[PDB]
């Protein structure tokens, strides 16, 4: 990677990116876990680099009527990036269309609501009553873990509840209370801090990973894996989790 | 690409490792002579991708380490990097040193290093403190994970105790050192649960430290890597690993 140049897929998803809208230029537009890991990578295999932005805005999905991907995950399969530089979770939809980094946190999916001494104990148990309204965000990795999970229950959730347009929307809506939003736990936690509020429902379920994306055969991918692996082995990663998660 | 594995033949490393890998020594000829989690998976592999396998044990005995005098690999690895097999077929950490010679597969379990101790009396509450005194014994096994992240370690003191600890030859011979008593085994989280389950005279010294996972490992530019991984996540995804660990690690405890 010495001299080479990476377009790097990202978007704001605190604390692994935060996006600056104005008073910054380039690079420095960005901050984050995220950032911190790209810079560091940067400094150490000797590449330049820029962060671009999906017009879209989204994560990245397969619509299964159109068999056509949105997002980061389409703005690298266009070639329009060389990686994806986000907290980008694994799952075997993406896998048949991109490949990943060796991944650098582990995650689960986590279901909260607003108001203490919540009934609910299980997320499924949704469908069976209408006190409380639920969602995901469309385009994002719990749509599509549920969409994909053999229990098709889950696939009523998602098709039934309220899309959510992003992490802002749907934190909105949880704390306009009567809502389960069903996220990251990572990105919850973060997130949540002060929502003291807020509960779970149920445990988290379904184990993924976040990690980088990269196109099939990329070049890259060896020098990318062993680097993170280090990251990971040598403390970084849960150094940067500290400075940037509350709190 | 075009290469896949339909109608390949795949020799496997691996050796016995409860409840990951059994072996069994007598009654039994070929695959029939290995069961446990990794049995299973490698079955449903061969069986939706269509290869036949074999399973081929190093002589040494050794997962696999890099000897810094001779730059020389022993163990699974060695024969993997030697083309006697295709793929290490185990609880397989990650680590750096290993990555520099081979690839890993999609990871199929989350595990840290866990030292644990037998003894009355005073105790221990995190490994260094081992170097201040001489009432524990201590060791970790040779040319395994737990060994190499202790020697890479950039705080040195984990090479002194590497360096000053027990030789310590395998799983079993470990054990029946820390069995022993006033010694202190440091190895990893998922295989100490398993294997120590019933030792109600064994404590923990401090919290699991490092993080890393177990994966399946690859030679750099196997034509296979990517559909075993992708066969992998999909395992992880339909909760297949969870059900393998419930099924193979030991319940329940006398303690």
């Amino acid at each position: 990677l010495i001299g080479r140049h990476l377009r790097l897929g990202s978007v704001e998803e605190q604390p692994f990116m935060f996006f600056a809208t104005e008073g910054c230029e380039g690079n420095d537009c960005w901050s984050g876990m995220v950032n911190d890991m790209v810079v560091k990578l940067s400094e150490d295999l000797g590449f330049t680099y820029e962060y671009i932005q999906p017009d879209d805005r989204k994560f990245g999905a397969l619509n299964k009527t159109t068999n056509e991907w949105n997002g980061m995950i389409r703005d690298l399969l266009d070639d329009k990036t060389d990686m994806i530089a986000i907290d980008l979770s694994t799952n075997s939809a993406r896998k048949s269309a991109i490949d990943y980094s060796f991944p650098f946190m582990d995650a689960g999916i986590k279901a909260v609501v607003k108001g203490e001494g919540t009934t609910l104990n299980q997320v499924l148990e949704l469908l069976d009553q209408d006190k409380y309204k639920w969602g995901v965000i469309g385009s994002r990795h719990p749509e599509t873990l549920l969409k994909t999970h053999r229990d098709s229950r889950y696939s009523r959730l998602v098709d039934e509840g309220v899309e959510l347009k992003d992490l802002n929307h749907a934190i909105e809506t949880l704390r306009g209370g009567l809502f389960v939003f069903i996220d990251e736990g990572p990105v919850l936690a973060h997130n949540l801090i002060s929502d003291c509020d807020v509960f779970s429902v149920g445990e988290e379920f379904q184990s993924f990973e976040y990690a980088f994306g990269l196109p099939k055969d990329s070049p890259y991918k060896s020098l990318i894996d062993s680097h993170l692996l280090k990251f990971r082995e040598e403390g970084f990663i849960d150094i940067l989790w500290e400075k940037w998660s509350s709190g």
